[PDB]
């Protein structure tokens, strides 16, 4: 019955979570939450194989540099895995070496024969599955979490990381490199909030409860099985969308872009269907401390919504005020995956014949809003491909205050169009855009299309094009976006993904819009990052410049695959063997994250085949600007799964620093694999 | 007796504090420690006029854009206040309204006939005054403090302001625009830690404490006073500098570049005793959260400290092994102020005749460590002065792990030549500096003087250079430098010292270098920011480069003053008076901090004239840019000290989005003044 969707259950519990009825086991591990390095936090969603590893270690990562140098376990680095609810000690003495062994979750990825979703209530009511779904498990409505530096990450909030069966105020430990793991004061965790859906445009209620009381105001959830793949649709109006023909509409909702808890932003793609949340509220969550005390509308935090096309506010909207000024959303049953194309280009991308075409619209990349916060869509998402540009496209909501507002720093980034003949030879031409219509006419185009199949990107980290793996059929060839850096804010693509393989290349493939109508082109101080080759550096160490970038930037293939294709990682320096029914497409080296100018970047999931880089390399990608110069830089960073013997279990981390010929005795391995069918 | 030197002390109770014996009192006021704006922190050092605030309110400031709108209290931003022991309530509810009275320590601002500073021991026993100092109080060592989003900042350490004479592990609330006041589980106070002098050079042990036993790993103080002023000198080198003839040696130590607690850098300023420590260890300092408990090495934080020129380390250096990296430094009394004078030229600038000559050295300006944190150095301050020339002059010590090491990621940025005669017409000309002598030769010289008066500074704001105020005279004209961004980390210069006044403009100022021995000027994605004027924004809306820059560019003069000049605000539509003895320079708006690229930023101190400007501008500066382009953008925030009625005192803060000609209603005024002589 399986067919290669592979979701993760985590029992909170020294026990091995069973599956649910109907899954098959893979294999099981540790829960295993995220990494932060250099000051970054990367995690792996909750539902994802990502989140369980086989081998537990307090340093679960290494980092390396352009000298072709790696540390591991040698700096100030953390790693968060989901905990037990066994007690600490006393005298909050940090625990060490096996004696962890009864503190850590435990976990078990299973594989069924459809998608696995969470859905939410936002009441302290269980929601029910979406009608002819299955339920595989209940539980309570977890969003993210902060810890060190407030650093942390979150979950998608349809996916099945989203609903912990246990809730915990304390669900996660901080572990370090040296050894220790413990629960600290700024350990917070984030729920949806239970909510009255009469007061979705009315200022929060604030409440504190303690122990005994937590759950009265944390929203539950089901995980739920059931055919086919979710569609989400964003009106960019206050009118609710209407679903496809032929796709019966599962539920509706208000548009979320991101929320913003402890300064923290934790977006929602919005292709997911957690973008698409029944309740509106100015604050829809709350948040615990290990002192078991939940706070709701007690701080500062806030929530970030695509907006409608009413005329901008001259004040900060009031309760009902708001209204008409949040997007509608709608999810809906597919009978396949959609995904969106991009042009690069003014004239729409025609999907491929036989693939139905959904809706046309603009390129949108990424967002930054209040500080140096913002986010981002996938561009093989189609929460990528707003159909009516808005150089203004969501709105900002203050939180207690419950009021929502349109401040002069929110800016929106749009892919932009490349002249074909033109890559490489000259650097970017500077513009500034004041007219609407001017704007559009320079705004890559785009369009949603049903695939038949599943896609996966390869990187060739050389000037030519890959092969595509065995038994899959190259799609299109283009060169390989690690990620961009806009108003300082990092936002990636999947390696895994095609919006990581753009067709045109350019230094500076994005523009960015402001609430005052005015876009700005390779005007600012913007970068693009790319996967390179293994060209050396000139001799004289300055940044490239037109044509004598081409021979730095490594390429890529989309590639059309009839069944589902994971990436699994041995965590050693042995190859891991793909699962049971699964077949090989190419094995590397766990490739984790990265960080570069200002130690902003992004990462990879463990799930995804962009996390299994074929050739290790310590500088894996070359630095760009919108000025057209590209470089590497000396605080250019790559992280990598570290190797864990038996021997590396619980014990405090042996800290090394590898040079070049001894570098990869300590990267775990990996295998890209795909469902037989 | 009074000369002008003026400090706070605080009660840390709802007693008013008395001034210490042999010092007169200018007015009182509530324990002012820090704003959070825009997600950026900016506080008042504790020692300084600016940290004693006459009106409380949750909500001090205000902030301003580009389209001439100001917004008060209307989004999510915090301020903080010292407090008092006073008891919160049972179910943990905030605080607001006049019943937040009894929990803010009050303060008072006192004159006297000579600086005072602070001694810190290092160890649980009280340390001695500097023979023949005179001692004003005794007290516990405090360094640095974090809360929301972990932002926060720090004291310095030679500063009264790092003496509190109350051990509080909750020292601080944190207060919000919506009006409540609370201390946070994440509220964190960081004090320097009783050290062992025999293990400066040996691993952390770690402890954690709890009520009853918190002072027992805390380090005392003492503030004093005495004649003369503070010399301090670095040797870059294992040998301690010797002091200049006819200045007596107070301690030696070793040179502290910056400490980082929670992923926040609160540095020392190289010119200021803070920066010397006399007891080294690799992790200096622990924290405690509002629970009553404290840790000393039981988490990730670390320190950093300018470098010997022993050669580069190829693996951390642990233990013994770090000793021959350390600089070290000494404290001398000085008969008058020692300040930098820099060139932006080859050529060795003269000190000023009759000025008394110290050294001569290369113009440091900043440092990036890890991640996204770091710091700089005043230009007046001697620490701008390194007598030698280092691509790496600091290093970084992992705290528990009792390591230290040059990590890749390590840059340091050096204030550059500039043509005199090709300002304005030629972008920068980027460069790859790889030796040694090569770089020497593009970094801006400087020669450290001591000065028989006083320095402040004065901006236009306009394209004319403005008359030195009364009883004051010209030393010199320039453009009005506010601060720099590089590798993303902003670093400010007070606008009431000369590093805000740079006699040779350019979009790209500085360079930086990297361990690697390599320096890149105008090579990545770097800025600069100037005070502006009122020179419209072209039609086109485009970036100026080029001669058409000028119109933009604020000019300033830095004035030589008889006697020291402070600020003081009234917090009200009316211009506050001098304190007695002292006479009027200039009134004008109290301008606190700024944000632009990424949210980052600086601010001025409300002691300094810096913080008076003369014309309010709700987008008083300009960006530019490394490619040599300058601009306006929708995210450049003003924020300035907003009024504070009777009525406004202890309530909700009245939200309010303000248009053009209703803007200064509500912007504090000030004025600036000078001790008659
Ligand atoms: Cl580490
Ligand atoms: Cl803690
Ligand atoms: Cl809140
Ligand atoms: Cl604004
Ligand atoms: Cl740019
Ligand atoms: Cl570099
Ligand atoms: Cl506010
Ligand atoms: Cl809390
Ligand atoms: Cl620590
Ligand atoms: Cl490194
Ligand atoms: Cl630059
Ligand atoms: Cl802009």
């Amino acid at each position: 019955t399986t067919r290669g969707f592979v979701f993760t259950r985590h029992s909170q519990t020294t026990a091995i979570p069973s599956c649910p009825e109907g899954t098959v086991p893979l294999y099981s591990g540790f829960s295993f939450l995220f990494v932060q390095g250099n000051q970054r936090a990367h995690g792996q969603d909750l539902g994802t194989l990502g989140s369980c590893l086989q081998r537990f270690t307090t340093m679960p990562f290494l980092f390396c540099n352009v000298n072709d140098v790696c540390n591991f376990a040698s700096r100030n680095d953390y790693s968060y895995w989901l905990s037990t609810p066994a007690l600490m000690p006393m005298n909050m003495a940090p625990i060490t070496g096996r004696a962890l062994e009864p503190y850590i979750s435990r976990c078990t990825v299973c594989e069924g024969p459809a998608i696995a979703i969470a859905v939410h209530s936002q009441t302290t009511d269980i929601p029910p599955c979406p009608h002819g779904w299955i339920s595989l498990w209940k539980g309570f409505s977890f969003i993210m979490f902060t810890s060190a530096g407030s650093e942390g990450t979150g979950q998608a909030l349809a996916s099945p990381g989203s609903c912990l069966e246990e809730f915990r105020a304390s669900p996660f430990l901080e572990c370090h490199g040296r050894g220790t793991c413990n629960y600290y004061s700024n350990s917070y965790s984030f729920w949806l909030a239970s909510l009255n859906p009469e007061r979705m445009f009315r200022k929060p209620i604030p409440s504190t409860v303690k122990a005994g009381e937590l759950e009265k105001i944390i929203s539950r959830c089901q995980v739920c099985m059931g055919t086919g793949f979710l569609l989400v649709l964003h009106s960019q109006t206050d009118q609710e969308p209407t679903c496809p023909l032929g796709m019966p509409r599962l539920w509706t909702g208000y548009s979320l872009l991101y929320l913003e808890g402890q300064e923290k932003a934790h977006n929602q793609d919005l292709g997911l269907a957690g973008s698409c949340l029944p309740v509106f509220s100015t604050l829809p969550f709350a948040y615990c401390n290990i002192h078991q005390v939940c706070h709701y509308a007690q701080r500062n935090d806030r929530s970030y919504w695509l907006a409608s096309a009413a005329p901008l506010p001259m004040m900060p909207l009031s309760e009902e005020a708001i209204r008409p000024y949040v997007s509608r959303c709608a999810v809906c049953e597919a009978p396949a995956q959609a995904v969106a194309v991009h042009s690069q280009d003014q004239s729409i991308p025609p999907c491929p014949q036989t693939w139905r075409s959904l809706w046309i619209g603009y390129s949108f990349l990424m967002h930054t809003g209040a500080g140096d916060q913002g986010g981002g869509q996938a561009l093989m998402s189609p929460g990528s491909c707003l159909e009516d540009f808005r150089a203004a496209p969501f709105l900002e909501c203050q939180g207690r205050q419950g009021t929502c507002h349109f401040f002069a720093n929110k800016y929106s980034f749009w892919l932009t169009t490349v002249k074909a003949d033109l890559q490489f030879s000259s650097a970017p031409a500077p513009d500034t855009l004041k007219e609407s219509q001017a704007q559009r006419q320079k705004i890559s185009r785009c369009q949603v299309c049903v695939a038949p199949g599943f896609l996966i990107t390869r990187h060739s980290q050389t000037t030519d094009a890959p092969q595509c793996p065995q038994g899959t059929l190259q799609v299109y060839e283009g060169f390989s976006l690690l990620y961009v850096q806009g108003n300082k804010r990092a936002h990636g693509q999947d390696l895994g993904t095609a919006g990581s393989c753009l067709r045109r290349f350019s230094t500076m493939p994005f523009m960015f819009c402001n609430i005052n109508n005015v876009c700005n082109f390779a005007s600012r101080n913007d970068y693009s990052y790319w996967l390179s080759t293994p060209e050396p550096m000139p001799m004289s160490m300055q940044p490239l410049k037109g044509q004598s970038i081409q021979p730095f930037i490594s390429r890529c293939a989309v590639c059309e695959a009839p069944a589902v294709v994971i990436a699994v990682h041995s965590q050693t320096i042995q190859i891991p063997h793909c699962p049971q029914g699964w077949d090989s497409l190419w094995i590397g080296y766990s490739f984790m994250m990265h960080t570069s100018a200002g130690a902003e970047g992004s990462g990879q999931a463990l799930a995804s085949p962009g996390s299994c880089l074929e050739e290790f390399r310590s500088a894996p990608f070359i630095e760009c600007h919108g000025r057209g110069t590209c470089n590497y830089y000396a605080n250019s960073y790559s992280f990598w799964l570290a190797t864990v013997d038996v021997s590396d279990m619980f014990s405090k981390p042996q800290s090394e620093t590898l040079k070049a010929g001894d570098l990869r005795t300590r990267i775990s391995r990996c295998q890209v694999c795909m469902k037989r069918t």
